[PDB]
């Protein structure tokens, strides 16, 4: 038994990571078919950080100003263009390791794996959630910009995130693979409020179901509640409101454990109002919100990939 | 910045995972050069589980009793032998995806990544520590037997663990890649005690340094302690005793942060005696012991 915050196997994404240099800036790019994707701030200099005019900066660049290196191989750049906040470099060779892939824009509270890379070289992989305020609590040292987040379905990689920046608060912000930021953020070095973060309620509930499946039961209380009553408590404790859609995706776990969703909500309500009293759940003293209901079902089912 | 429990990128190991079937038992194997490694209990039947005589059971098997599938393609087994608790199936094809590799036996408290596989296919990857009692806290679904644990040094994979069994407590036990179990365990379906686990003190200290590097400094004090005095407290809270070797390996973190090792020990001593009183460290309400000093340095310096 047990429960780990597992990441997706990263091999299919490892084969897509390249290094992109423009001027004196070097970061990570994603090479799929004959296109390399990377953050457009690769064209900034240290003098351009506070408010770059990306259109004017890019007009100064030609194809030969972009150095793209895949391992030891130098790729020939035959076109460049900007799509929102992502630079797209057309190269003259398709990546022979291109997996089946999609570009997806995920919802706040959904999870994905990040392949943290530095200067084109994979460093580590970890699983995380897109916070309700559209930030990531990652591990991104300088040189990790352009690292990507993804999910896998059997043999198809769904890319959902590209890392662009660390905010002054220490949290991380990025885009989908069409270059549109998650959240209100812009790619310039300024103070930017992320606004109130909240706890992903449906994920906490899923993790409580995981705990029951692993043999925990001390927090199962004698109460039930209603959706409206629970959401009164959720808002008081900066938890995301629960919808019937959330209740529906919790259905499989409720069926397996025999614990009606609103009963588990009542037990979560008691934990929020009474605290943990020094007790742990799945070894944790805080409530965990980086497992989606699907994540729990996958691990409990031993779902595998190519 | 930020600090995550990162696993190694799994691609080099993914290319080595195969499916091994003997009779009606199917589990994971590791294909390196022209050898496939898997737990020898693949040759057990349901009536063999309580006390298998593996030498007798293997004698009844020939090469054609082993079905190895790599992707959609059957590999021809041309030889078989038992090394301690691992079965080595010689195949007629060298794995073309064999990475540079070594087999290593790790120490209790060291960390590695596990590629959790079922029936030859990966489910996910996670970072873990070998507990001081030589067990592993793994993923949920039983039957990932033959999945491996590893570290990567640039392009070279150091395999250190093969999963063999879940103990009745649910924790995982396994071998090195020469088939020697970590801990006292045997590959039989019997009640087996793992004995007292302890917290990996040198790892907690490393993680406290990681917290200071990331801006959490509230637990620092200017109290002095000695190794002997610290260990008096650590033993009371079921922490592993700290040795001079442990102090020595924390040196690089002391050197980059400006916090002496014994100063961090005095900070941990106060944390154990006083508790955290509702405060968190790196977002955690409990002290984390699954980062080695080397792990912290790697992550904080961006090794790839
Ligand atoms: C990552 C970065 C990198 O670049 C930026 C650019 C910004 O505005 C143009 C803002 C911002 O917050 C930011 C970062 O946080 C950040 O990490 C820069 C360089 O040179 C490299 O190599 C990265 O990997
Ligand atoms: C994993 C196992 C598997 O096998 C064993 C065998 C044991 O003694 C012979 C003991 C033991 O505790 C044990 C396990 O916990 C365990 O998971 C069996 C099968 O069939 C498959 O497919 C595995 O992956």
């Amino acid at each position: 038994s047990g429960f780990r915050k597992m990441a997706f196997p990263s091999g299919k994404v490892e084969g897509c990571m390249v290094q992109v240099t423009c001027g004196t800036t070097t970061l990570n790019g994603l090479w799929l078919d004959d296109v390399v994707y990377c953050p457009r701030h690769v064209i900034c200099t240290s003098e351009d950080m506070l408010n770059p005019n990306y259109e004017d900066l890019l007009i100064r660049k030609s194809n030969h100003n972009f150095l793209v290196q895949a391992g030891n191989v130098q790729l020939r750049v035959i076109g460049h263009s900007m799509q929102n906040c992502v630079l797209k470099l057309k190269v003259d060779t398709a990546n022979p390791k291109t997996p089946k892939y999609k570009f997806v824009r995920i919802q706040p509270g959904q999870t994905f794996s990040v392949l943290a890379c530095y200067n084109g070289s994979p460093s580590g992989v970890y699983q995380c959630a897109m916070r309700p305020n559209f930030t990531i609590k990652g591990s991104f040292l300088n040189g990790s910009c352009g690292s990507v987040g993804f999910n896998i379905d059997y043999d198809c990689v769904s890319f959902c995130y590209m890392h662009h920046m660390e905010l002054p608060t220490g949290v991380h912000a990025g885009t989908d693979l069409e270059g549109n930021f998650y959240g209100p953020f812009v790619d310039r070095q300024t103070a930017q409020a992320a606004g109130t973060d909240t706890t992903i309620t449906v994920n906490v509930l899923a993790w409580l179901y995981a705990a029951v499946i692993n043999g925990d039961r001390w927090f199962l209380n004698r109460f039930t509640t209603t959706l409206n009553d629970f959401n009164l408590v959720a808002m008081k404790y900066n938890y995301e409101p629960l919808t019937q859609d959330h209740v529906d995706i919790l259905g499989p776990l409720s069926a397996q454990t025999g614990i009606a969703v609103l009963d588990m909500c009542a037990s979560l309500k008691e934990l929020l109002q009474n605290g943990m009293n020094g007790r742990t759940i799945l070894g944790s003293a805080l409530l965990e919100d980086e497992f989606t209901p699907f994540d729990v079902v996958r691990q409990c089912s031993g779902v595998t990939f190519q």
